RNA sequence: UUUUUUUUUUUUUUUUUUUUUUUUUUUUUUUUUUUUUUUUUUUUUUUUUUUUUUUUUUUUUUUUUUUUUUUUUUUUUU
């Protein structure tokens, strides 16, 4: 009867999934240079990293060489960074040449390999890098323009300043995507405690301006963030080893999680798992089949699926709450309510349903927190108790 | 209709655990020099201690040094230290080079076998132990000095000492990364009982300024509190017999259990175990679920979970009260209210959520302790003898 | 929900807690030499025991000798006393050597089999045996010196004295890590019992200032508790005619378990099997999880449990009262206005949770002396008759 | 056998939150003690065959009455 419909709402959602695209749809690669390490020399990885920062400081660089510096720029961890790129890097828009650094005999630019096949390529990065210090009218990447001078001789002081400034990197990614400015609040916030536990030295703090331009470019090439979301799905994975340098990877991945599916989440939290009364009118019943069939289409994904929006995956489009508006604007009815950080959430989207969203409040607020719709009955509490609460929640 | 969510947050909290993490995130390692006891002798194991000691209190040894006596200073108890680290480090931030120090030949300083490679290594130590005399102007490690030039030729005064300046670390690890100072309340409350029980001998008590320094030591190096976790682990697992070293580790074990997950533990006792009348509000059903979810998570990660702030593991965030607000915000409200150590542990975070928090404090005062809602009827008592207990309460 | 908690609590309390602990945990052997009797001689046993009571009388002995003295007394009982000694020493604090004494030529020291390997030894000895002497303003270790002067020759006389003098230091044991000072009322008793019931004979009674010595030794040493409660635990077991010997020990067993633990099983014994009306409260429910998870902690441990005070056990805390301070408070509240033994144990810990106590109190006092409910309908008698003997009783 | 109707038209990105912080040894009591053989009754005994009454007898066909018989189209108003 509706069995045959409700097999058939899960037809349509994962009809066509299966199976594999044809070459034909193989898009334009476009070349990027990475220059990787390539050694244990702390000089280099330091200079290096120096180099990076200021690629990423310049206006006259061109986006190509902004992503390959990027990709310079986290990456500092391994002993072999070239076996993490070409293992993690997974991207049909990119084809990356990797040029081992060697030496970098070069002063402030990295020494090229083949020296004598282009010398105006050294004048284009040297020309970047004074546009560099330039522009920002004088101003270090770093809050303290000693952090800028010093260049460092021992591995604890390359890895404290290295992990610091990755991790300054990696709380970007967080918002870069879904709200690309207006995010200082919760990045700061971030940095605040990984600093509180001793995990960064804060003598390489980043300035606003230094990170505000690193997060544009991650709001803006889908490479980086690919190459971010491979690595930190990479070093999610349990039970391994790890070093201090993959475990704050890993922490900072617990707000990238999830990151740009509020809706999604947010009306399995306060809509379906809060199961007020309202979970029984029948206007709803689409919208819970529909939710149904995004949860088993989450799990149809499988590793990626936390991380769709900032690898751009169509499927999040599925995943949107114009797909179960009535149950999403009861939802954020309910969450608005009851949660002080689901109020500052942005709700104006089109198909919000006014009515439902303040039966959601009702049912919260109005219904006394539901204290008379108690769910379960494993507490056996008394009727008088379960009044006694609802006075005391107003 | 609601299993699927419930099944689904299961999914979401094992994605992407599975599995083993590919090689190319090995981290770059860091050098450490352990300086070991090669051998039972009491003038070598005594010396290397008052050494190390000085390391710690030295203002210009190096983080890389530092942190390789902490390990020789809290691995004096083993018959082979050096096995005791080699076999318990596990820890891809460090690579570990070992100086067996064969007879102590340099006296103050610590010994090199084939020398320092330009001599100057010996030069450094010199330097480290000069810098701690005079940094500390003239003040020892010990409250008594005389514990400082005492070059013990017996065992039983060796063992008695070492034991000793170890409870005096371990003391600080159940603090060292959650709150590195008020840490001085516990760590001498601590303190008193070894020493009432007469398990370590007072003559070797060392002073706040080293215990500080060798705080801050464990507060700012990960390595270290690796290898303290990995220890503390090892000793804590069953089927054997225990030397009073270990046995001594491990007590203080039960003040390092739960350290940095207050909130969590205390969603389990104040909010669920307790379960007040207020569990049947709607909005606590995601939180419980979350709880539920954490719980079987605590059981997969095993060993650790108890540690997991110590080793400073990612998962650590999933355990946070942020994750649970309504249900955390709810459970300080009974737990403040219900227990006179509660309310010293600072409750001042963003998600409060205060309406919850004062139900919380409602259902533990107001209602008298929940005095009218009985969980169970294997007593069936009075009413009368209910209200007596609102009577006594004082609400 | 809650039953996965429940589940929880039980995880936590049993997480780690199996499989072996690696051998680079191994501490420190302290080596002891622990003289024995070689043969069925009263002889040498009697001056064997002199010695021995002279090295724990002594100012000058080291603490290695006076336990290995400790040993070289307790095993007197047996017809192998090393056999004794080696099968039920389980410790690896220590390494013990025996030496089968032989005959006790050589004057008040004990004899070597070997004669003076350093040629020092029983200078030693001389000198510790002189300062047991010259130390005590020139008495015995007993009240009267004519059983010091009194050689034995016989075995009944023999086992008469030692079965007496062992006693006394089992007759410590009891209090000697719990309270090991105001232990002296519940040592004239359990002095009472054995002369009254005639299993010791009073002339071996031993003086205050030895039996302070040797209960000093128990303290301050965990090796020679650990040999004690191994021979306590052996002996306590059936199935097997018995001497006389082992059962005076045994009967002291009675006294020497659930030693330092009056808190944890105060608990149960008051409160709990009581049965109050307060115990439906929510408050407790998180502290009866605890005793539940604790009394099946208690059963994993097995023989060792009742002694884990004195053996130190690192568990020992996750017993203290500390772990459940609101049903414990409230216990005490009970168990102090019941019990005319109880209250004269001190009960100023911090987590003193004082409303609960009140609680404790007005529940077993101020509800008609605990007659505001009877607990199970066992025979139906009439309310009224049981509340006019509470007020008779008037609480 | 036959005789309708049967294209389409909306909506469908994102935006919050998320490290920590207290407690947490121990303390009391804990032999015993009284009672604890027996003692009386304890066969029997009365009464218990039978006896009266106990065929039958009245009444008991029938008889009156019992076809039918009148009435029975209409008419005002709107």
């Amino acid at each position: 009867i509706f069995e045959e419909a409700a097999s058939f709402r899960s037809y349509q959602s994962k009809l066509g999934r299966d199976g594999r695209a044809s070459a034909a749809t193989a898009t334009l690669t476009t070349k990027i240079r990475i220059f990787v390490p390539a050694t244990n020399s702390p000089e280099l990885r330091w200079e290096l990293t120096l180099f990076a920062l200021d690629v990423i400081r310049s206006p006259s660089a061109a986006e190509s060489m902004k992503v390959g510096a990027a990709f310079t720029l986290i990456s500092m961890y391994s002993e072999r960074p070239g076996a993490l790129i070409r293992s993690l890097l997974n991207d049909p828009d990119i084809e990356a040449v990797i040029i081992d650094v060697g030496s970098m005999v070069n002063g402030i630019p990295v020494m090229e390999r083949r020296g004598d096949k282009a010398q105006e390529e050294m004048e284009g990065l040297m020309r970047i890098l004074k546009t560099a210090r330039d522009s920002s009218k004088g101003k270090t990447p770093f809050v303290d323009s000693r952090a800028y001078g010093l260049r460092i001789t021992d591995m604890s002081t390359l890895v404290s300043a290295v992990i610091t400034i990755e991790a300054q990197i990696w709380i970007l990614i967080a918002k870069a995507v879904t709200a690309p400015d207006t995010a200082e609040e919760s990045e700061t916030r971030r940095w605040a405690k990984y600093v509180q536990q001793k995990r960064v030295n804060p003598f390489f703090a980043l300035t606003q301006q230094w990170l505000t331009e690193m997060r544009n470019l991650l709001s803006q090439s889908l490479s980086v963030r690919k190459f971010m979301v491979e690595i930190l799905i990479e070093v999610k994975k349990g039970g391994s080893a790890k070093g201090r340098a993959v475990e704050i990877i890993s922490d900072i991945g617990n707000y990238v999680e999830e990151t740009g599916m509020a809706g999604f989440f947010a009306t399995i939290r306060f809509g379906l798992e809060t199961r007020y009364p309202a979970l029984a009118l029948n206007e709803f019943q689409s919208d819970l089949n529909t939710i149904k069939s995004l949860m088993l289409l989450y799990r149809e994904i499988g590793p990626r699926a936390p991380y769709m929006v900032l690898l751009e995956e169509s499927i999040q489009t599925k995943f949107a709450p114009g797909g179960y508006p009535l149950l999403w604007s009861f939802a954020m009815g309910v969450a608005t309510t009851i949660d002080r950080s689901m109020g500052a959430l942005n709700i104006n989207r089109g198909y919000l349903e006014p009515m439902y969203f303040r039966l959601g409040q009702k049912s919260a607020r109005h219904h006394a927190g539901g204290i008379d719709q108690n769910m379960a009955n494993r507490l056996g509490l008394s009727s008088d108790q379960v009044a006694e609460l609802a006075a005391a929640v107003q």
